């Protein structure tokens, strides 16, 4: 797919905004436009840089971050910038944390599934993301629109066990990750936070069948989707197209996802811990609206 070759001298490197999975990203100007630039830090990131460049130049989707072009001297990517923050910072970041609703949580997950289903529908082979997690997901438009980032592939908590068992694996690994993320936005908890120590400890746990705890009062239609997504056996996980369909159906019972995040929350996570956790979000309205349709 098309890319602007860009001359490094016609862009103005502003403020660093954060590190990606690899590289470093800065706000900047290019033809007086808001733009993010990503540059490699060390030489070990040049491979990731080429993968990302090749992969991102092929994709165009409203839930995937736009690539405008590149600069081959020095090596840098030029992307869309918008006001917002990572899903990680929205969920777990610095005070003050925003209030959000069940509708936001479900919409964020629908939007990620839409971008990933596009990736998995690529011809001749699926583009597998391989690193879906909230630090690689950006919220824009007042926290209502989700964009997938970091296509260059601390990620053990979201990794399907077949990937870190070094088996062969498919696009179903992304479905496992999406499932963990669904759990995370609903509970507002870090998956496997309690399992201390280095990463091999998470790997061991998940490899042996450990999953995040069940959620109190979670509707069965959502629970069923979530738990299928994190099936040990990848063939029992739904495809992303099926996820998109199911989440689209469910959204008719979650009005208000277009509301901006505007209110602060004092989020004290209540220790549930008897093998079940409370949702951060509230499902009473879902149940009310569902009963209106289904007796
Ligand atoms: C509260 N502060 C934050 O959450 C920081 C970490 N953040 C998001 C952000 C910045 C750099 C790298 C990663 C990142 O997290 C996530 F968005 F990928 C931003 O502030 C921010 C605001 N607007 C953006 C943005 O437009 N972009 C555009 C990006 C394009 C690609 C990548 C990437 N990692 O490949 C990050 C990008 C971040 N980022």
């Amino acid at each position: 797919g098309s890319l602007h070759m860009i001359d490094y001298k016609e862009i103005e490197v502003e403020e660093v905004v954060g590190r990606g999975a690899f590289g470093v990203v800065c706000k900047a100007k290019w033809r007086a436009k808001d733009v993010a630039i990503k540059q490699i830090e060390s030489e070990s990131e040049r491979k990731a840089f080429i993968v990302e460049l090749r992969q991102l130049s092929r994709v165009n989707h409203p839930n995937i971050v736009k690539l405008y072009g590149a600069c081959l001297n020095p090596v840098c990517l030029v992307m869309e910038y918008a006001e917002g923050g990572s899903l990680y910072n929205v969920l777990h970041g610095a005070e003050p944390l925003p209030y959000y609703t069940a509708a936001h949580a479900m919409s964020w997950c629908l939007q990620c599934s839409q971008g990933v289903a596009y990736l998995h529908s690529m011809q001749p082979k699926a583009l597998i993301h391989r690193d879906l997690k909230p630090p690689n997901l950006l919220l824009v438009a007042g926290g209502t629109v989700l964009k997938i980032c970091d296509f260059g592939t601390g990620s053990a908590a979201w990794m399907a066990p077949e990937v870190f068992e070094g088996s062969n694996y498919s696009e179903k690994c992304d479905v496992f990750s999406w499932g963990i993320i669904l759990w995370e936005v609903i509970t507002r908890r870090k998956p496997f936070d309690e399992i201390g120590g280095p990463a091999f400890r998470i790997m061991w746990a998940v490899h042996n069948g450990t999953r995040p705890p069940l959620i109190k009062n979670l509707p069965k239609p959502i629970e069923s989707l979530m738990t299928r997504c994190w099936s040990k056996d990848p063939s029992q996980r739904p495809s992303m197209e099926e996820i998109v369909k199911i989440m689209t159906h469910l959204m008719r019972y979650f009005p208000g996802a277009d509301e901006p995040l505007q209110y602060p929350c004092q989020h004290s996570l209540p220790p549930g811990e008897d093998g079940r956790v409370e949702p951060y979000v509230d499902f009473a309205e879902f149940y009310r609206l569902w009963s209106v349709d289904h007796g």
